[PDB]
RNA sequence: AGAGGCUUGAUAGUACUACCGUAAGUACAUAAUAUACAGUCCCAGCAGUAGCGGUUAAACUAUAGAAGAGUCGAGUAUUAUCCAUACAUACCAGGCGUAAAAAGCGUUCAUCCAU
């Protein structure tokens, strides 16, 4: 996307992988916890837990684009 | 009529707790009518969504117009009020083609649903 800007089709599907890979994540909490906080170490993702629900408000929601915020330093939040 | 207020053009099934065809104010006296008739004639009026009134229609006024043809009755009737009678105030018990009603196409939060 950083050398193509005109493929705005494309930009539907990159969503659809970024809410796919959150659902992964809740998964792979309950079944093992012990695995899920080594794998997040190696790739160096921003671990998260779900042991209660997440509230309705934006400014204290989950954001599935800034999961990588060690990798991603400019997709983190703003005003 | 021991006694008054309503209707007198069509339309309305006119209430239901016992009895549920298992019986007479049954017959004589004791049988009749008002879509007969009178006044005005798009003027005066009546009425209920629909309407009538010009040449005379049971639709307007009038019952010494005949001991009024009817329903109530010591009251009757108009307006007003509410969850305004299945105009279903819609779980029981209405919809989303043409008729009033499905967001331009899609990934996510909460809730609900699932084997």
């Amino acid at each position: 996307l950083l050398r193509h800007f005109r493929d705005q089709q494309k930009k539907k599907v990159l969503s659809i992988w970024l809410s796919r890979r959150h659902r992964v994540m809740k998964y792979l909490y309950r079944v093992d916890f012990n695995l899920y906080k080594y794998v997040c170490q190696q790739l160096r993702i921003k671990c998260v837990r779900f042991a209660i629900p997440d509230s309705r408000d934006r400014q204290r929601a989950i954001s599935p684009i800034a999961v990588d915020g060690d990798r991603c330093k400019f997709l983190i939040r703003q005003k």
